[PDB]
């Protein structure tokens, strides 16, 4: 039955509801009952409200309009206005004070997951006041979420007119009992009732969400805590940079604010990072989430010293200057951790800070070399088994799917031990030849990295991994360095290749270093605990590269 | 002879230089004379300057170091030093008021543009300091205008080391007699002079300048004012952004700070504001330089109403929506002008200021249809001309450089009256087959052109005059409203097409419009007196727009 729901802005998706303050403001200065929702109403469908809501006039227009009704209504009802009174201060503030309510957002959320075609339906106005920018963020947040957002100033029409609702019904292309309309102005939804939509009231959010659990028969109240919004790569902006003539750089860009460039892993993607890209873009934050070189829509040529961390580094360095970028913010994972760190030693004047999720920072040991380094710890086997050319590409090529599949799993999952993989003549040897899907991925998204692997496959990937003597010589430069701007280290409690204790000497390098760890979290960070990892990055954005 | 100009950046490229600030320091607080440059220079090649410059040791490690220095050298002196006194102060405050010096900057572009190599070859140091930003900014301003950037802390090397030296010469491919290098330290000359290099010694920057002029035989001083910086497009980041499924948006973007997106006039390019790219990013601007709908690498579908106005803004409108911008600043040129006044009027919650170049702001006249209001004014008559399907494609379309070359004229230049198009037959019916090129384009510069336009052709650009009727009536909708956001309207005096005197009652619509004046300017306005325009744009954002 039910195939549609449609939620008002003011007092159901929004909270508290701007037309509310006409209340609060009387009581708060001893006003008579009712004398600013008198005045907001003046003239009824031919007041300056009604004109407003449908975008005739702007509210900057309209403020002295409402300023001169409430003169009169407090004249007809012999009172005075206080010395100082003030629509405009009144709307700024209540117009500032309405938040997303977000169990409402939740469910709105959950029935378009699981079905439903979603809508908001709104009479708004034309702002044009100095503090405009703060109503245009709450709704470009909301309205990503929905199939459509129907604004009476966009369309000429108000609630409860009843050309709205049929310009609703046509707009959904549904038919009006397949729709279930939320308000919390009952006029509003008699119009809505006359075409037979089931309508709920909405008071208190709790309990029209149970009226609308039933009249649905979906779990919407006591809810499982849903992950954090995702990316669908054919809504980003995407950007490409030549940083050399054979190397170009893509990324896809969400945000304004200071530049956070996030740098992903072996062997990943800009995708990689897909549930950080929104949080961290509406935490008030410029993401560039890369395609590191070697992967995905970047060049990935042939050549071993190509991925070399100087020649990386430097490259990224050109690219915030094609971009005209002074600084960004460097968050790395994994092999895009140690880029970061890199960064921060060799262009510190270009890093604003810098974070790595599980990659640590070890100093080079000049006394020993780095493959001796390697072959002293039995977890990075499998690095041994990616020196030699073509090995690791035929393993990691042969089937894609079964790839990203047998490496990307949850701390609970495995299929693969990192152990003796020389000796066991691969990666997945003992893998299954189908594993099954991990919880952290559905199987679409499994399919997107195994189409961005078909560009290039593992070649730029591996040798990413091939460079260690040389990253070695380069780093034995920056020996008597520390890394003195702000930075923080991310530790995974359960990734078994870069365990938490191999971070534990960075504070003698990175002095002032500030720390996040992760519980029952594998490799996979970003993906894995999306939730913590947000909350991390921004709780550190914001008190230190603010 | 000469192919290569060397120019070091404290003292030469840069000023005062910062070496200068312990002999102020000693001056301004009485200190013992050179007591602060004994201290910076102690122990010579090993000491802490040293290490600094060569990369081994970052700024913020050696403030404490040359503070022991500073103890040191005044205790052997018999002095003290004054309560409160601070390297790190003295170093912030030296590294800030250090600017770019101009006239040298300029010789260096007019050398590179006759040909030379360029290289700035500094002893500088990592820097991670908290205001490291200001001089990041310093250096990627200068440093897009030169081959080659040596940097002491890069390369492991100093001056007057002999291998920087050997290393530069390496670098520059060239032999020593063919270049000319210039500092202000007579030490760090002497290993190139013992090379057989041209070096000059630069105390004041016009006798340098003097020198240099003399032994390169180029004139460098008293030369005319140069074009601002201009845009090379396989330098830029290139964006893509899906608006819908059949139309995704190019654009380059360029800076950081507050987004302001650029909408191009008919028939021209993102590439129209190469000229405004650059300075507006150098001014603290993220700038968005659009392909509009229907040019150059973003989609152009056929059909008439998909360039209607309100079918363009809503799309600019999901182009903030997709790339996560609550707002920009709207400047728009021509048919750009008209739309980011729509944009305004429209959307004034997305449109944190709006100017535009030339295009005034009429409302519509609710009384006569528009296609009657074009007829009444002569030099209109080419609109009527675009009205047909197909009939101006062909002629715009026949020959593309000899289309661009007869349009893009500065007023002085022109070849093409406006008169009685339709009577005549056509745009070109009297212009030449071959037009000479005009003072404001070069040739390459119109091959740019030409290349977009072999993608799409005119239909696209076309259609945008082709929907008065649609345009007409969505306009009305909003003759009630006033524009009360930030808004500059650029006159063009020569405009002889949008003449100024159309703008003169914007006023009774915008009543706190501010206005810029453009003397001996014809139509193609960024690119006929891009200096003012980027004068008139920084200003009023600067104000405005932050
Ligand atoms: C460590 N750099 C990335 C990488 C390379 C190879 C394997 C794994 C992996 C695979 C499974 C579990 N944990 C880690 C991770
Ligand atoms: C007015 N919209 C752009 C446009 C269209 C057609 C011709 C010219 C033009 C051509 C020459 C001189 N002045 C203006 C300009
Ligand atoms: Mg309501
Ligand atoms: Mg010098």
């Amino acid at each position: 039955t039910l195939r549609a729901a449609v939620f008002d802005l003011d007092g159901v998706l929004a909270l508290p509801a701007v037309f509310g303050v006409l209340g609060r403001t009387e009581e708060a200065l001893a006003l008579p009952r009712g004398l600013l929702n008198d005045a907001f109403q003046k003239g009824g469908p031919e007041g300056a409200t009604t004109r407003l809501m449908k975008g005739e006039i702007t509210l900057s227009q309209w403020i002295p309009l409402m300023e001169e009704n409430c003169r009169k209504c407090s004249e007809t009802a012999k009172v005075c206005l206080p010395k100082n009174f003030s629509i405009k201060e009144i709307f700024d503030k209540a117009i500032s004070a309405r938040k997303i309510n977000r169990p409402m957002l939740q469910a709105a959320l959950m029935l378009r997951k699981k079905g439903f075609t979603t809508a908001i339906l709104t009479n708004t106005w034309l702002d044009d006041r100095a503090e405009r920018d703060g109503l245009a963020q709450l709704m470009c947040e909301l309205k990503m979420h929905f199939d459509f957002l129907i604004e009476s100033c966009q369309v000429g029409m108000v609630k409860p007119e009843p050309q709205i609702y049929k310009f609703l019904l046509d707009t959904l292309k549904a038919s009006p009992s397949e729709v279930v309309f939320l308000d919390d102005i009952g006029a509003n939804l008699k119009p809505a009732r006359d075409l037979g939509m089931v309508t709920i009231l909405v008071q208190d959010t709790d309990t029209a969400l149970k009226e609308l659990e039933k009249v649905t028969g979906i779990q919407l109240l006591n809810t499982p805590a849903p992950l954090p919004t995702s990316c669908n790569p054919s809504d980003m902006s995407h950007g490409y940079v030549t940083v050399k003539p054979r190397v170009r750089l893509h990324f896809v860009e969400l945000g304004s604010g200071p530049a956070v460039c996030l740098c992903h892993g072996f062997p990943e993607s800009w995708y990689s990072w897909r549930y950080q890209i929104p949080a961290l873009a509406q935490a008030g934050y410029r993401v560039l989430a890369m395609d590191m070189k070697g992967y995905g829509e970047s060049s990935a040529p042939p050549e071993i010293e190509e991925y070399c961390m100087e020649v990386l580094c430097k490259e990224m360095v050109t690219f915030l200057d094609k971009l005209g970028l002074s600084q960004a913010v460097f968050i790395g994972h994994d092999w895009g951790g140690m880029l970061v760190w890199y960064m921060a030693l060799f262009y510190p004047e270009r890093v604003r800070a810098v974070a790595s999720l599980n990659t640590p920072f070890i100093p080079a040991n000049p006394n020993m070399s780095p493959l001796e380094s390697i072959k002293a710890n039995p977890v990075f086997d499998y690095q041994l088994y990616f020196q030699e050319p073509g090995v690791a590409e035929a393993e990691l090529e042969q089937n894609l799917s079964r790839t990203f599949k047998s490496l990307f799993r949850a701390s609970d999952e495995s299929v693969l031990s990192m152990h003796k993989v020389c000796e066991a003549g691969g990666l997945f040897v003992n893998s299954p030849e189908e594993p099954s899907l991990s919880r952290m991925v559905t199987e679409e998204e499994i399919q997107f990295y195994v189409q961005q692997f078909k560009k290039s496959g593992f070649r730029g990937p591996l040798n990413w991994y091939r460079n260690m003597e040389r990253n070695w010589k380069w780093a034995c430069k920056s020996l008597g360095r520390k890394i003195l701007i702000p930075a923080l280290m991310v530790t995974a409690e359960k990734d078994f290749v870069l365990v938490p204790q191999m971070s534990q000497h960075m504070e003698d390098w990175i002095p002032h270093l500030k720390r996040g760890h992760i519980e029952d979290c594998g490799h996979w960070t970003q993906m894995d605990k999306p939730t913590e990892v947000n909350q991390i990055l921004i709780k550190w954005l914001d008190s230190d590269a603010r």
